[PDB]
């Protein structure tokens, strides 16, 4: 027997591309209510794998239309992990579209979002407050002390040539995949 | 010619969720074996999307089933990086689920454990040892060194007002997505 | 009414596995350029979740087999999140691949690198250069300051104990979820 085509569906929620070199908002656009009947395969694969859809294969690096059969895609977050989008606007990295701002620089609440470092390297304003171990003979215009080599009177340094120190990774366990949206 | 329904198939390990509200274990439950026919498109779909399946779409603001037709979807991980659940009960991370504890407070060997940090703030000890760069005068009852402003004997701070000092990123590079969960 | 099997697909870019225990690159082969007809559900399947697909389910622990029907999967990046492939050579983590070197040493240029890590501990070489907050007794050569307990000379030592020091974590906000591979 054979696979009916059921109720047809009303898609009322799609949304098409109009940039295909810098992808995503604001260059998207919503496109209005139709109905889908699933006809042939094709239009089983266009619900199942609609515009916007992040694909992921470990292992092939070919384009997935050669392997598919179906859709335009392109090479999507290179070097990047993906996060989930936050619906609650008070998240300072993940809800706000950095890279869709108006006219006053405001980021609109949309997913495209980007951020974040492979490394850091260390500021001293990132560093606590710490004291020597032992007490030593420090200046003071309040102090009750009085004082082969001679001396200076100068703040001590630590670690003067790090400048910069070495980076520190900032990159989580991973494994990289081809990672793919369907453009079109 | 029309696509066949093949030889059903025996579904011996869905799954259904038993709270909608807060995700996850210990609030699923295993679905007793039951065949699936093709009968129909919606067939299809759930063979592809099954419950707890995650989608993700780059641009697509919208609930999944206005564009695709079928399920029942909510946002996931919002705010998040997804994370492989690891079958090996040792990984301190990525095995065990702090969001699903036993009577003894045991977290169960199931995904959906959460944690990490956007950022850190560096504490002293965190800090390695560290040495003056060019030798001071130090206390020392074992010493034999005898000893416009006067002095006081004491621990030399460093960096005493960063209290607290300035967080540093713990974000690695990423990119936004819409985020879903098939819950039914 | 029943799906058209439609036109079939020339399927010019498949690969599959030639090591199901070790995954990845180089055990990887591409499949000479075959013909896909849709004649049965199995056909769709394929053209959805290719050999190389990943898989991710919130909470069903059972193989997808058991409840999609179709193909052979394997948990894959465990404990580990997904970064995509970079085509950008010059990527210094995320396009060259250390599990697949050649016999130089050099990586391939595909998917499947990893690295990252848990945590890090802070060493000396990671350090700023810093000064004390106050003016000390610094032993000068240069010098013009002329010099109950003794004292002695010497570098000053800060957490002298910390060997070494607390790590810090390097996991950002995370959700696992169990993650699989179409192998077959
Ligand atoms: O304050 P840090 O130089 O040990
Ligand atoms: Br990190």
């Amino acid at each position: 027997l054979y696979v009916s085509q059921g109720p047809g569906v009303d898609i009322s929620g799609d949304v098409n591309l109009t940039d295909f070199d810098k992808i995503g908002w604001p260059n998207v656009e919503a496109v209005q209510s139709y109905q889908r009947e699933f006809n042939a395969v094709s239009n089983i694969f266009d619900t199942i794998y609609p515009i916007g859809t992040i694909y992921e294969n470990a292992v092939n690096p070919n384009n997935p239309v050669t392997y598919m059969g179906f859709g335009s895609w392109k090479l999507f977050g290179q070097g990047k992990v993906l996060v989930g989008w936050n619906e609650d606007i008070s998240d300072p990295n993940f809800a706000l579209n950095n890279n869709d701002l108006d006219s006053g620089g405001n980021p609109s609440h949309t997913a495209g979002g980007t951020g974040g470092s492979t490394s850091v390297t260390l500021e001293n304003t990132n560093l606590p407050a710490t004291e020597t171990d032992e007490e030593v003979l420090i200046v003071d215009e309040n102090g009750s002390v009085i004082v082969y080599t001679k001396y200076r009177e100068a703040k001590a340094s630590t670690n003067s040539t790090h400048t910069p120190p070495t980076s520190i990774t900032n990159i989580q366990p991973y494994i990289t995949v081809y990672r793919w949206i369907r453009i079109a």
